[PDB]
This record gives structure tokens, sequence and C-alpha cells, in this order.
């Protein structure tokens, strides 16, 4: 299989989040995260090198830093911030029972 | 003087659109709009830098991509779509008349 755990993205819950997800893996980028904690900070810092903050917005990034996807070439876009920070928590928490190497499909709906 | 006229903002009519030109003022953008028309494609691109675009609203940038004081920095924010494009109908109609380079002030009221 190509996956080990399936996660269901709430897209009615953090839309936009969700929307830069869907656009993302139209685009290619993987469906799939393969959980990689130790590397997290090193990827943030190569996928948002050149891209500065911007007052009401987070800057998401897909595939996430917490995945070996991660890193230089994801998509990273503006997502307000009430919207990113809750997908952020909801999908944190979700994985944190998880050891690193399992592989996580998203699946946003 | 500062300014050449005043346009006082239907806060009533536009409240989130208000909002925002109201937070975005509070800020330190600028509360007045040099009208600036042959520019405006390129500032909107400009200030609008992935950010991407979301169903049921529209980004709404203060100060105005039709300013000289909008494009890069300014305010961005999603604004439910209504709002947006009445406000956007009510001020573009209420600046027709007046030459580029004229310096509008806008209280929101």
């Amino acid at each position: 299989a190509r996956y080990d755990d399936i996660l269901y993205f709430p897209a009615s819950r953090y839309p936009e989040t969700g929307a830069h997800i869907s656009d993302a893996i139209k685009a290619g980028h993987s469906d799939v995260c393969t959980i990689e904690r130790s590397g997290a900070d090193k990827r943030r810092q190569e996928s948002l090198k050149g891209i500065p903050t911007k007052p009401g917005f987070d800057r998401d990034e897909w595939p996430m830093a917490m995945c070996e996807e991660g890193g230089k070439g994801a998509s990273v876009r503006y997502v307000s911030s009430s919207d990113n920070r809750g997908a952020g928590s909801w999908v944190g928490n979700r994985l944190s029972g998880f050891a690193d190497g399992t592989r996580i499909l998203f699946i946003v709906q």
C-alpha cells in the first residue's frame, strides 16, 4: 500500500488551508505525508526562503515541513491566520500519535 | 491641505469592507487615496501576490489599487463578496469624476 493511515482534512472548518492543500495536490505535490519530525525546522526554512510574512496571514506549506516530502519545492501560499492556526492544530493533534516514517494520505473533503 | 476632497464611507451599508478599511487605517495605512488609475492593474497584482482566490469572498485591498498608496504592502483581507462588490461600486462611482492626482480622504462612518 502507498499509505499507512488516512486523514480527512476538514475543509468545512478550514476552507482556506483546505483549498491550498487541494490546489497543491491538483498541481502534483504529494497527497502523502511521510512523517519526519527531526528535519522539519530545516524544511520550513527551505520552503519559505525569500517569502516574507504578511499581516493577517500565515505562510502555509504543502507538503508540510513535518513530512519527508516538504522543504524545497513546497507550495507556499498565504492563508488567513485563524484558518491556518486551526488547521495546524487539527493536523498536529491527529498526527501526534504516529511515529516518524508513518505515511499519512490526506483527503480534503 | 493634505486632501482635496472627502468621502464618507458608509459602514452601515458595507460593514465588512468598512471594518477592513477602519482596521487598516488604525494600522497606519493611509487614510488618503491619491487617485492613480494607469498603474492600478500592477498594484493589484503586487498586493495580492501569493494570496489565492476564495469562493464567496473578494480579496479587499487597503490602500486601494487605484491609489498611489496601494500595491506592495497594502492590507489584504477576505471580505464577503456581496459587501465588497457594493462597496467597490459605491467608491468607484463617487470617484469617477475626479482626475488622477486628486487626493481623497476617507472617513469610515
